[PDB]
């Protein structure tokens, strides 16, 4: 049971995500405006945990640069595939040190709550503030906040596309200070049969005043705006 | 072991999850028994499983026995039909010491023989069980003309609370279908669990078929559509 985004699990990651609705362009759309409201000149974009780089795809439209960090190589390799343009790094976001700063740091899809607790939040936040330009803005989309966490939920679709045939069922409850989300594969198709994947994640529940504690440290000032891309709203720092 | 444990559990919800209606199978095959029998009274369901049928077919029938292979399933079966004798044993070689006016076996169960001479010796044993004036049922799997090797079935149904998510693949196995299933069970308690199981189902041609029905002293029709596509076989004794 892995928890690192790789292997079989990596190349599925956006099939599954595509069938359960998630819309990158309109999300690349929205953030790219937002961007734009905070830095009217911004010329440059910085997707931390950026995947398989379906944002920064989409991104590369609105922005003369964009760069991605990507902890995994599974995904990172798919991600270059996707930006074979693009400068992208292999590495951690509680400590990366690139060649530049960025009119926007940005962290999506509730990445963050792989974060273990709030030193890491914090050193993180830290790092984005270093990688904005004064006239930036840092993007985070959280994981849920405890208060607004489902225990015992249960989500299950199946898609198919290029004769694979893929289901997906998630199981997430409470550990600790966490969810702990287990997610489980199979996969069909007519020549390969069936295999079964798993994958198994702690995601950490922040609350908002622990995502607000880390933008402060960092010399960020920090807003809440509710609903967001996955109705776990968004989190927007400015620097100085 | 086949059929049993959490895959015997499963198979109710998941067979209703896929639209089997037993309710509907049932009617059609009490009607299509007592056209041929119209003082049917009696019917022994072979490889009863859980018993879906038989429930349904003690309101048309006085009297409804079962014959089930898997303790499991047979468990399963008999506390949905309390009142019903049901008994633990195989269509090969079975001896109940009485007849019906119908012998059936359901949904391509027939298909868990191997080979024309266990197809002969079942379709001998239903006759054995049959009454003079009644009539003999068996739907086949499907005809090798018809079977679509890599065929896959998914499908997600809940009931309950519990999520039940099963995928099926199909391939040739010599003259069988290998078919393949996998299972993903999940609930908020329970977490998710993972199960397969893995049947050889042969692929008997439809004069096979006829041959088993014929060396059983059985005059044989062959009906199409029937329940699940692969038509349905009858046998009338006296031919
Ligand atoms: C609607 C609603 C959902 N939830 C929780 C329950 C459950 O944990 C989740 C919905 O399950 P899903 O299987 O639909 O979760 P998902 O597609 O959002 O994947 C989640 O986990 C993946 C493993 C991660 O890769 C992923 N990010 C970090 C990329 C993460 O967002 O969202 C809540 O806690 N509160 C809610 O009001
Ligand atoms: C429509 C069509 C289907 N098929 C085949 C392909 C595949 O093997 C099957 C459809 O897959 P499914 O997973 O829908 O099969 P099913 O719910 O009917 O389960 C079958 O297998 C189960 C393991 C058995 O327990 C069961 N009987 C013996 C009780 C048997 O009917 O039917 C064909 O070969 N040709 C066809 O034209
Ligand atoms: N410490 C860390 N630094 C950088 N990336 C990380 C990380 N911990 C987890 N990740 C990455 O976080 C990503 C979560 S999946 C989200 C991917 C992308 N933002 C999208 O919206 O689709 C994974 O690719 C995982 O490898
Ligand atoms: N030799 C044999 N004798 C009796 N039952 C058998 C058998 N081989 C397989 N079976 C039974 O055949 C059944 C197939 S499942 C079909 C069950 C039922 N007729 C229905 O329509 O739902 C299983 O319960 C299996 O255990």
């Amino acid at each position: 049971p892995q928890a690192d985004y790789s292997g079989e699990i990596a190349e599925l990651y956006d099939l599954v995500h595509q069938g359960k609705g998630k819309d990158y362009h309109r999300e690349a759309a929205d953030l790219a405006a937002l961007v734009r409201r905070h830095s009217p000149k911004a010329a440059s974009l910085l997707d931390v945990a950026c995947g398989t780089g379906m944002h920064l795809r989409h991104l590369a439209d609105s922005f003369g640069t964009v760069e991605g960090l990507e902890l995994s190589a599974d995904m990172l390799a798919i991600a270059r595939r996707r930006n074979p343009d693009a400068v992208l790094h292999h590495g951690d976001m509680r400590d990366f040190s690139l060649g530049r700063r960025f009119s926007a740091v940005t962290c999506m899809f509730s990445s963050i709550g792989h974060l273990a607790g709030q030193a890491e939040l914090d050193a993180a936040l830290e790092r984005f503030a270093a990688h904005v330009l004064p006239d930036g803005v840092v993007v985070v989309e959280p994981w849920w906040f405890p208060e607004n966490f489902t225990p015992g939920y249960v989500a299950a679709g199946t898609v198919e596309a290029g004769g694979t045939t893929v289901t997906r069922v998630s199981h997430s409850s409470r550990e600790g200070e966490a969810t702990r989300i287990e997610v489980h594969y199979l996969v069909a198709g007519p020549d390969r049969g069936i295999t079964h994947h798993e994958e198994s994640h702690r995601i950490t529940l922040f609350t908002r005043e622990q995502y607000e504690r880390a933008f402060t440290a960092a010399g960020l000032s920090v807003e809440f705006m509710p609903g967001g891309p996955s109705g776990r709203g968004l989190f927007t720092g400015l620097p100085g």
